[PDB]
């Protein structure tokens, strides 16, 4: 037993990192067979990013400018054009560790492992969940973009994230690996404000499963309550509205704990209202909401 | 920006797992060279875990009787002995992708990435912390034993955990690399509990000066204290005593943030006496100690 904030593995990811350079600017690239994907404002200098024209930039170089270095061993770039905001520069080698992937855009609530990474190095390795307002609270510093986002299902990795950018106010933002952004965002360094971070209503109810099934059991009561009912405290609270699909969604969590998604939720009901006093469940003092129903199941069965 | 709670990167673990067999029982092995770790209780049934004699258990066993599986191919087994609480497989094939390694003895405090391995598979990563009381707080499951914690120093990893056991009380048990327990656990299905699980009083000052270069600063007080003072304060809320040497390790985040230790001290004694009033630090709503002053640069400075 135990309950963690657990990442995927990440060397099937650690083998695509590579390091892309156009002029004096330096980020993370992704190799995948013979493809580097990487965020377009490589082709900007700081002073570029304030009113950046990409396709005016873009014209201004050609395959020779792209320096992709892979461990210590360069890259020969063959082909580039950018889709959305990610450039994807081809080059004359197939990536020899490229894992069984795919490319798949993520809704909000969901999670995913990220690969910090500066000049093409792995750092780190985090969980995270893309927020309802499509912003990341992640941990990237200069140097970090083009870090990638994904989840693993056996041998296949699915990549969902690439880092573009940092907020001013400390939030992350990026694209999938089509270079669409999550929310409204731009690669431009210019006033753009989150929208209200709501808590994941779903995540938070699989996570008090969790606790139940990893023996923190104090906040169970004698209650229930009515979709309708709970979604009127969630309002209140600034948490998702429950739907069925969520209530479907956690069927194999109630069936497992015999405890019917509606008694959770009249549980989660009494703890926004009333706080934890003080008391812990599974070693945090705040309702966590970065664990999807289907990560407690892998976690509390052991999927690997 | 931003602040994590992250794993090393586990590519160079991963290309180490391996599954062990001896019997009916299966649990992971870490192959390293020409040599296979695993706990030595594979050769345990679970009526043997009640008072195992290992070496009469051993005894009965041969070479042949150990399966060593790697992905899908098997090993062959030359050699096997027990060192401790660990057996060590002599395999007749060198480990291709062995890294660069070393087998270190943690202290108290200090904390460690785990790679969770079922059948040999790496299922997730997660960062960890060696309790006071010689436990860990981790997520393992049945087929989880023989999974690792380790440190990355560039390209060399630093073995410091193997999984053996779980507590009673849903709380962790394990060896270093060379066999010996952390703390006074024994290797039988018998009554150990666990002592005072205090509070890493260095690790949570290094956490409080994450936040300060973070930008959450609410918690930053016009007090000061002395180590006496504070450790009169750290004894009653079961912190462990802050000495010299644990000033000395915080110098480098008291020179970057301008904040004198004992200044942040005075700000941990107030958090301890009056708590966080509703507040959170870093998206905690407790105050965090699995980060080491080590972790905290690490991060905030981008090494890879
Ligand atoms: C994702 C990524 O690599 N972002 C980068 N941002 C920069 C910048 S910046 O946009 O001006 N932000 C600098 C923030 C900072 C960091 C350290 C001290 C003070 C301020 C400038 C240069 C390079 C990169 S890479
Ligand atoms: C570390 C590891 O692999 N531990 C294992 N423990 C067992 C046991 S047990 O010690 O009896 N614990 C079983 C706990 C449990 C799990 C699921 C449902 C109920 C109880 C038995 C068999 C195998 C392993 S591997």
């Amino acid at each position: 037993s135990g309950f963690r904030k657990m990442a995927f593995p990440s060397g099937k990811v650690e083998g695509c990192m590579v390091q892309v350079t156009c002029g004096t600017t330096t980020l993370n690239g992704l190799w995948l067979d013979d493809v580097v994907y990487c965020p377009r404002h490589v082709i900007c200098t700081s002073e570029d990013m304030l009113n950046p024209n990409y396709e005016d930039l873009l014209i201004r170089k050609s395959n020779h400018n792209f320096l992709v270095q892979a461990g210590n061993v360069q890259l020969r770039v063959i082909g580039h054009s950018m889709q959305n905001c990610v450039l994807k520069l081809k080059v004359d080698t197939a990536n020899p560790k490229t894992p069984k992937y795919k490319f798949v855009r993520i809704q909000p609530g969901q999670t995913f492992s990220v690969l910090a990474c500066y000049n093409g190095s792995p750092s780190g390795v985090y969980q995270c969940a893309m927020r309802p307002n499509f912003t990341i609270k992640g941990s990237f510093l200069n140097g970090s973009c083009g870090s990638v986002g994904f989840n693993i299902d056996y041998d296949c990795v699915s990549f969902c994230y690439m880092h573009h950018m940092e907020l001013p106010t400390g939030v992350h933002a990026g694209t999938d690996l089509e270079g669409n952004f999550y929310g409204p965002f731009v690669d431009r360094q210019t006033a753009q404000a989150a929208g209200t971070d709501t808590t994941i209503t779903v995540n938070v109810l699989a996570w008090l499963y969790a606790a139940v099934i990893n023996g923190d059991r104090w906040f169970l009561n004698r209650f229930t309550t009515t979709l309708n009912d709970f979604n009127l405290v969630a309002m209140k609270y600034n948490y998702e509205p429950l739907t069925q699909d969520h209530v479907d969604i956690l069927g194999p969590l109630s069936a497992q704990t015999g405890i019917a998604v509606l008694d959770m939720c009249a549980s989660l009901k009494e703890l926004l209202q009333n706080g934890m006093n003080g008391r812990t469940i599974l070693g945090s003092a705040l309702l966590e909401d970065e664990f999807t129903p289907f990560d407690v199941v892998r976690q509390c069965s052991g999927v690997t």
